[PDB]
């Protein structure tokens, strides 16, 4: 009855999701994505990886909503940490997201702002509160904070400093803001969950390669614990 | 019978389109866009402005296809010129588009490239050939070339030089690549038509403010001449 959309960006982010749910899935191709449709604890779950970045994730989220009719979207994957207290493997949920690479400052718009929109996009307070409740019960740390999304893999101190000073972001990735944006437009509750894979600095490529699979699994496990309480 | 989606990014880009078609439209809100649905020369035309940038335009294009079932998408609006022979008011059609702000070079991917995708996205050769035919018959210049799209308003010589050297782009805007990308994914013919509003340099904000309305109208008139032959 209840339909839940579950998104990662990369195949690596959804492999553990499919395995952890442990049910059979039907594969349904649409718009260049493969949607895995299954039934788990009396809910219909629709799982897909968008492919990397803002256009990919916007498209996939829109398809989930318009073609599959999902009633909530939960994103699970990895991210770069912009703050000392978010270390490799640590989880956070996005309270707000921003498109950090948006620049219409030639017209004196604030960075991140587009006319007829807003700098910050909100996620579901109800889903974030559920995550927090579960994290406390499992004795797991969970941070809440701003996630910055853009179409670059960030791997420099200079870009980190900008994201922190301009947007007070705690983490960086390439999809969350676009997912939450679409959801907002269609009145669909959204939760963006990430596990830290790297520190978004000069060493980030190397850290990401090392920790992608473990961090993806950490995020996937937690997302499943949320779906278990929905 | 035939359904044609018509897109601009800004309200200013579709105002002349609605006026030039000169028919009644029904307004249908969806996903934060207003779709203007009318009948013109025995075709159903669905007109909308996406709002600025790649996420907005991806969403709107996806809605056009999935919710309204359009069989072709024609984009009309303004752009920054990256080449001397494209002057203010001049028209071009995009042969290919690129997301110029995509950077996964930390993993030695070429700029503009995302895994499971491609740097360049093609548009409809058939629609481009129609534009060329019409332009020749009307004795209007029409260039064909690469259009670069990103989420920044480009207003610097340094960024222009990069777009020309890296992608051999002739023009820059913030929506075309995302529109053509979605269309490709759903097998929908796409044509991206632009009229030059500025030179994407330090003076671009000022040129854009001056020429937006005239350049939008130039593009809109031409798009209508295409729809007249479809
Ligand atoms: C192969 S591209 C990176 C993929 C992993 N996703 C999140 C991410 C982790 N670290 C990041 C960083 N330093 N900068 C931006 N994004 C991220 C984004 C994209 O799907
Ligand atoms: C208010 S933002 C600019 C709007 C006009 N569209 C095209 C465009 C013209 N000149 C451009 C330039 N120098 N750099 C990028 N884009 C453009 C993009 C956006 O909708």
């Amino acid at each position: 009855v209840q339909k839940i959309g579950i998104l990662g960006a990369m195949r690596e982010e959804i492999t553990p999701i499919l395995e952890l749910f442990g049910v059979d899935f039907e594969e349904i191709p649409l718009g260049g994505n493969v949607f895995h449709k299954g039934v788990y604890h009396n809910k219909e779950i629709i799982v897909a990886y968008s492919k990397i970045g803002k256009v990919h994730s916007t498209l996939t989220t829109t398809s989930m909503i318009l073609a599959f009719g999902v009633q909530k979207v939960l994103f699970s994957g990895v991210a770069g940490s912009l703050v000392k207290d978010l270390k490799i493997n640590d989880l956070l949920v996005a309270t707000q997201l921003v498109q950090h690479d948006v620049d219409l400052s030639a017209f004196d718009h604030p960075l991140g702002f587009i006319p007829e929109s807003a700098i910050f996009i909100e996620t579901s307070g109800s889903l974030n509160a559920l995550a927090k409740k579960i994290a406390n019960e499992q004795h797991i740390a969970l941070k809440e904070g701003v996630i910055a999304s853009g179409d670059q893999f960030v791997h420099s101190k200079e870009r980190k400093e900008f994201l922190v000073s301009e947007f007070k972001a705690s983490a960086v990735e390439m999809e969350g803001a676009s997912v939450a944006f679409v959801c907002q437009k269609f009145g669909v509750p959204c939760c963006v969950l990430r596990s830290i894979s790297d520190n978004a600095d000069e060493k980030a490529g190397m850290s990401f390669d090392e920790f992608l699979e473990k961090s993806a699994h950490t995020s996937a496990k937690f997302l499943k614990s949320m779906v278990d309480e929905l």
